[PDB]
């Protein structure tokens, strides 16, 4: 009931570069009545340094069907990272004061990605 998220991953191994295209979400669930339908996506590689392991898309405005159409790139990602790490993808709505309400997430173990082979996803969000 939470929403569907479309995204694409490509590990450009020769350039130590993980490109995460956050495409669109469909049907994100209305939550807080005092919240805003201003969705963004947060990426977190786990486990990880904090800071350096987080990337965020643009925040869009007044939509339950956002199209970010945005590529976030983690540089310096090696085969050791690909073996050890999980990409967590969380969709949040920004509120009136800049804080946020979590809608849902998905995770992908980077082990399962083949170097240089783009993988496309259309998943339903879950709360963990």
């Amino acid at each position: 009931t939470l929403g569907a998220l479309e995204f694409s991953l490509l590990y450009d191994q020769d350039n130590s570069n993980l490109q995460c295209t956050i495409i669109r979400a469909k049907g994100l669930k209305p939550m807080d009545s005092n919240g805003l339908a201003d969705p963004y996506v947060k990426l977190h590689l786990l486990p990880g340094a904090s800071k350096s392991n987080k990337l965020r898309t643009k925040t869009l405005r007044n939509t339950r069907n956002p199209v970010w159409n945005e590529t976030l790139q983690y540089h310096g990602i090696t085969e050791e990272d690909m073996q050890r790490k999980t990409l967590r993808i969380s969709v949040c709505d920004e509120d009136k004061f800049g804080h946020n309400e979590f809608i849902g997430e998905t995770r992908f173990s980077l082990k399962k990605l083949k170097a240089n082979q783009r993988k496309n996803f259309n998943i339903c969000l879950e709360r963990v």
